[PDB]
């Protein structure tokens, strides 16, 4: 297992600036795709950036150029800088790890930091 432990997030307003944060543990793969999704009411779970371990990216098309996506490897972490914050970035944020397990491939969750952009709190 791996277990993702996620910070950084909670209200801001529209045009404001988060930084979120995943600190990873456990049995890791040395191929191990590392990813922010969100989830939102009304909306589907929905990929918002990944990283490979050589450091590829991307990016939903709805954040690209305001969203990216970092590590400290020190600490085994993986950011995501969120910039030019709208409302319709309100979602919880999991922090996401794709990797082989002897019988497949595992996706292990974090379980979620809320991000609330509004206007009117």
């Amino acid at each position: 297992e791996v277990q993702l432990l996620e910070s950084g997030g909670g209200l801001v307003q529209p045009g404001g600036s988060l930084r979120l944060s995943c600190a990873a543990s456990g049995r890791i793969s040395s191929i191990i795709h590392m990813a922010w999704f969100r989830q939102a009411p009304g909306k589907e779970r929905e990929l918002v950036s990944e990283i490979s371990r050589v450091g590829t990216t991307v990016y939903a098309d709805s954040v690209k150029g305001r969203f990216t996506i970092s590590r400290d490897n020190s600490k085994n972490t993986l950011y995501l800088q969120m910039n030019s914050l709208k409302p319709e970035d309100t979602a919880v944020y999991y922090c996401n790890a794709l990797q082989y397990e002897k019988h497949g491939g595992a996706d292990y969750w974090g379980q979620g930091t809320l991000v609330t952009v509004s206007s009117h709190h």
